[PDB]
């Protein structure tokens, strides 16, 4: 596949808004390795919209000064730049990992890569839904979790922790929760120590919303 050409500001915003995660190359000239490198990511990241613009007014709207590749994401309205020497010495693996790390969605799956992205968002409150992907109720619970995530966008990053995976045993045990108590919610702060849990949760929008609104209270 190939990146979509972006010729004006309304076309660019629309392109970025149509997708939870967009990656756009903003170039003052196409004679740099960033362009084919950017092209090569498309087939690799099927869940990302790739665009490209040389248009002056586009670059200006996004406050671009010189060759920059940006990742945009709905969930926290972020715009992350790969600029200057990052882009000068850009290779595919560095762009690849940058996209992996920072591809946060309305609900992001938890793994050691995404957690880096999650911890570096301006949003400092994280919610975990800890349950097993092989549960009967996984789909329904997840849909409802997605619905509640919309209610708190800009405020809380909704995350899924698949308890069906060994790697996640330690994160689950930090919150003093056991397998038999799942599905459960755990909410915490990136810069502060307080957290809370809702063991044996019913994952209804109302329950999730109440749990979040309680945590947000006062802070």
């Amino acid at each position: 596949q190939e990146p979509t050409w972006l010729t004006d500001v309304p076309a660019a915003m629309e392109f970025i808004a149509a997708t939870e995660v967009a990656v756009i190359g903003f170039f003052q000239d196409l004679e740099i390795p960033a362009v084919p490198i950017l092209h090569s990511m498309v087939q690799k990241f099927p869940g990302v919209s790739f665009g490209i613009s040389t248009d002056s007014e586009v670059l200006t709207h996004y406050n671009i000064t010189g060759n920059t590749i940006c990742l945009f994401r709905l969930v926290d309205n972020e715009q992350l730049n790969l600029e200057d020497e990052d882009i000068e010495s850009i290779d595919a693996t560095k762009l690849s990992r940058f996209i992996e790390i920072n591809s946060l969605h309305m609900v992001t799956e938890y793994n050691p890569v995404t957690v880096i992205g999650l911890f570096n968002s301006v949003i400092q409150i994280h919610l975990l839904l800890i349950m097993n992907k092989a549960s009967p109720e996984y789909e329904e619970n997840m849909h409802r979790y997605q619905k509640a995530a919309k209610l708190f966008q800009g405020k809380i990053l909704f995350i899924l922790v698949d308890s069906g995976m060994k790697e996640n045993g330690k994160v689950i045990s930090f919150f003093k929760l056991k397998e038999s108590q799942l599905p459960a919610l755990a909410i915490y702060q990136t810069l502060d120590d307080e957290w809370d849990t809702l063991p044996t949760a019913e994952v209804s929008v109302e329950h999730v919303q109440n749990f979040c609104d309680g945590f947000l209270s006062g802070k």
